[PDB]
């Protein structure tokens, strides 16, 4: 089997991408954020505290003839931005882009934090990291991909995120029309539960490539590119007037600037992020200070190849017995 679904930016900045997911019988379609940096499929639901729901579409398990409470199971997760959610668990039928999994753990939120309530475009998350990170207790649950894997034509999924435009998540096949050149594959460590890999270096604009190993994670659930402070300083030094602002929380730059590209290495291959992908717009409405899309990871503990980087590539998440990542230009 295969599946193929379009993923759409939630706003004009590409802050996150939501992809439609069919849950239950009859189907209830919710817009979930496919997250390769986490491993829980959770949804706003009829169980979510009413004051914490503001415009999201909810899953109502009592209206699904295939829903079953997973007795005793609870979940609770926290994200890098300080947001969180928690609740109980049902199993139900879940379909993405025509690919159906029966008995998928659907984590129903009883509580979500303020930044979930404040965004009505995200109806919950569909984790695509390794199932070792799933938070369900006392019996850890498998991700949608892990449950689908055995049925797929090939044990892979691909992320083809758009710049200010829709893109595609495919399951079970590699669309050879969706990229240019060849796909370069690189080793993955699953020891932390992430799609963790090592970039071979970087370049700023038309500058020379710096060969240096940069360990990080491929994370569709993170908006920006978070890299070591040395790398980030070298990038922003090429933008007149750019500076790190403690009050804003990162590098800002004059909105009048034209940003240089940023290249990262995948083995001997190179992925070029155009400068315009690094512009996240005014820090507040009407400001002439703009927020940068490349930021320091120093306060995180891990480097993160988020959407800024991934949207410049066609990315293969190869879930074979020894997982690998593939990157192609497009
Ligand atoms: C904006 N804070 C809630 C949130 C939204 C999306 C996501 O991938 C993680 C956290
Ligand atoms: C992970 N942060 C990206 C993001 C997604 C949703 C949102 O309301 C704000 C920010």
């Amino acid at each position: 089997s295969t599946g193929s679904a379009t993923t759409t930016p939630i706003d004009s900045l590409d802050d996150a991408y939501i992809t439609p997911v069919q849950i239950g019988t009859p189907a209830q379609t919710l817009n979930l954020d496919f997250d390769t940096g986490s491993s829980d499929l959770w949804v706003f639901s009829s169980e979510t505290t009413a004051s914490e729901v503001d415009g999201q579409t909810i899953y109502t398990p009592s209206k699904s003839t295939t829903a079953k409470l997973l007795s005793g199971a609870t979940w609770s997760i926290s994200y890098g931005d300080g947001s969180s959610s928690s609740g109980d668990v049902y199993t139900d039928t879940v379909s993405v882009g025509g690919l159906t999994v029966t008995g998928q753990a659907v984590e129903s939120a009883k509580k979500v934090s303020s930044s979930f309530t404040e965004d009505s475009t995200i109806d919950g998350l569909l984790g695509l990291a390794f199932s070792t990170l799933n938070t369900v207790s006392p019996t850890q649950q498998k991700t949608f991909f892990d449950n689908a894997k055995a049925s797929l034509d090939s044990p892979v999924f691909t992320a083809d995120l758009g710049y200010h435009a829709p893109g595609t998540y495919n399951f079970g096949f590699i669309d050879t029309t969706a990229y240019t050149g060849s796909i370069t594959y690189t080793a993955v460590s699953t020891k932390q539960g992430f799609w963790e890999w090592t970039s071979t270096g970087y370049a700023v604009g038309s500058g020379t490539f710096k060969s240096t190993s940069i360990d990080g994670i491929a994370d569709t659930g993170t908006t920006l590119l978070y890299l070591p402070a040395t790398v980030v300083s070298a990038y922003w030094a090429q933008v007149s007037g750019a500076k790190s602002s403690s009050s804003v929380g990162g590098y800002v730059f004059p909105c009048s600037a034209t940003l240089p590209s940023f290249t990262f290495g995948v083995g001997s291959a190179r992925i070029v992020i155009p400068g315009d992908y690094i512009d996240f717009g005014p820090i507040s409405t009407g400001s002439s200070s703009c927020f940068g899309g490349i930021q320091s990871s120093a306060g995180i503990g891990i480097n993160i190849f988020g959407d800024v980087a991934l949207k410049a590539a066609f990315v293969v998440f190869n879930g074979a017995t020894t997982p690998t990542l593939g990157f192609a230009s497009k």
